């Protein structure tokens, strides 16, 4: 039986209305246009040397207002104002943007979802659902041009901004930014080997997973365990170790299946110490549970 | 390492200024308004009762422009006229759409993909990607109240619609028509059992996944073969025949991997008669040469 449960993003036009181009130099990326405010990644001022190992302060005083082209479909945006806020530059502009949502910047932690807008010049490309890992990087789908990019959740009539894209690491994975600039995780915006923590597996998605499994009708994974014994598996096999907390927040899915989360666990225990679910030959750990119920 | 390929649907913005609310009676499912036309599942006048075994024609006799109440947000759009095409009805009403993109219709083929604008209630709530299937079921993800919600690609400034969702099938599938409400495979608009013909693997997709694999650096999947032994495991397999029109569809990533088309199908016949790849344990076919280009 075909579940149907699948990845599934965020409708994408609210944030499409905001992503513009922009350069400086021979560099371009996305820029994000909320009212009078342009945010960008600050190595849009590096040129390829630069990217080595970049002096962001001693780069941007050799810029101006005129230096950043900001390009809007066909309008070019005039900057009346630039300056440097943590790994963003925040772009002041004349022109408000008409198409602004309602809008917030959020900081989200590890183990939350959100909707890529993977952008290029300017103009969005696609949409994706990622997550932020354990370690602060994501799994991300990004190529050359797509700095910028935004990740976000809708809630109603309102968009969260949570991340904006910097960077590829040795190992394929992304890193960036929260809209204030900070960087999630150890990471800084220069273009030397960096290493991310060993990633750990989202036990608490994994769950909510294996729940929806059991909603969809698969059930060949199903003894209980306790939350002790579990995390000592955890521990051996990377997984994030379970608390109280995530015990509750499964508790809505647990009671539509009628299974206990510590059952849902001893199924997990086995198919870690032993080796398909809604298709994936694997444990897949970057739905949340509320992403499961929304879904159903 | 992280490939970051994977399943994108086109930003659905130009689609999601389209969508309103159709209600007739007590059932509710999704129009789509282009200009100063709303299209909707034509059983949206059906009952409970009506649905198991709908007489259309009558009971569309029993409706009249004011039976069908349009909600774009909130304003109201009078029906101004109705009339059913094949198994959609077409309200006219008397708003124009401002909002209505570029667009065509377009009757996709089996093996191709598109971008999927789950819809309740009239308003967006995700968006992913699907394929026709060679049996002309698409594996979604739907549930009450999606119908109406469209298919679509984007071409530059186009939305070429070419699914609207109308049905769940035994085996969890689902059943739709295109735009000129015309069902894609054998189906009807009725609640009962229906078979869809078994469902082949689309090899051209499996086939541009292969090389994906190789683009971002897999390769422990890789002797050669020709077009009929090749043919010959494809029939054992339930995998669609390759044809040489498929292979010029291969021929530019056979360039940038500097690998034989062939070659990649001996691969793959290893596979099948053996027994992993860009994370799946099993073969994707909803990636078409296409989508695996636009992707790199
Ligand atoms: C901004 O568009 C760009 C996105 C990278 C390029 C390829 N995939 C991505 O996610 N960011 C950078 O190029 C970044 C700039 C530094 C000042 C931080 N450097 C970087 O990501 O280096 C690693 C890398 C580059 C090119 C291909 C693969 C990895
Ligand atoms: C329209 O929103 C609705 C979508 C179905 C409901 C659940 N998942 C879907 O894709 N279509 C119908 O309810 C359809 C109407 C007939 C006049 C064709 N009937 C249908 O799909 O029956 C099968 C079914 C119903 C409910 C749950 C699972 C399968």
């Amino acid at each position: 039986h075909h579940s149907g449960f699948r990845k599934m993003a965020f409708p994408s036009g609210k944030v499409e209305g905001c992503m513009v181009q922009v350069t400086c130099g021979t560099t371009t990326l996305n820029g994000l246009w909320l009212d009078d405010t342009v945010y960008c990644p600050r190595h849009v001022i590096c040129t390829a040397e630069d990217m080595l190992n970049p002096n962001y302060e001693d780069l941007l005083i050799r810029k101006s207002n005129h230096s950043f082209l900001v390009q809007a479909g066909n309008v070019q945006l005039r900057v009346i104002g630039h300056s440097m806020q943590n790994c963003l530059l925040r772009l002041k502009v004349d022109t408000s943007n008409p198409k602004t949502p309602k809008y917030k910047f959020v900081r989200i932690q590890p183990g939350q979802t959100f909707s890529v807008l993977a952008c290029y010049n300017g103009s969005p490309s696609g949409v994706y659902q990622c997550a932020m890992r354990p370690n602060h990087t994501i799994k991300g789908s990004f190529l050359n041009g797509s700095c910028g990019s935004v990740g976000f959740n809708i809630d109603y009539d309102c968009v969260s901004f949570c991340y904006m894209h910097h960077m590829e690491l040795p190992t394929g994975v992304h890193a960036g930014t929260d809209l204030e600039g900070k960087f999630y995780g150890p990471f800084v915006d220069r273009q030397t080997a960096q290493a991310a923590g060993t990633d750990t597996t989202i036990t608490l998605n994994v769950l909510a997973w294996l729940y929806a499994a059991v909603i969809n009708g698969d059930r060949w994974f199903l003894f209980t365990t306790t939350l002790n014994d579990f995390n000592l598996v955890a521990m051996k096999y990377n997984y994030e170790p379970l608390t109280q907390d995530h015990v509750d927040i499964l508790g809505p899915l647990s009671a539509q299946t009628g299974i206990a989360v510590l059952d849902m666990c001893a199924a997990l225990k086995e198919l870690l110490q032993n080796g398909t679910i809604l298709g994936s030959t694997i444990l897949e750990d970057e739905f949340t549970p509320f992403d499961v119920v929304r879904q159903c």
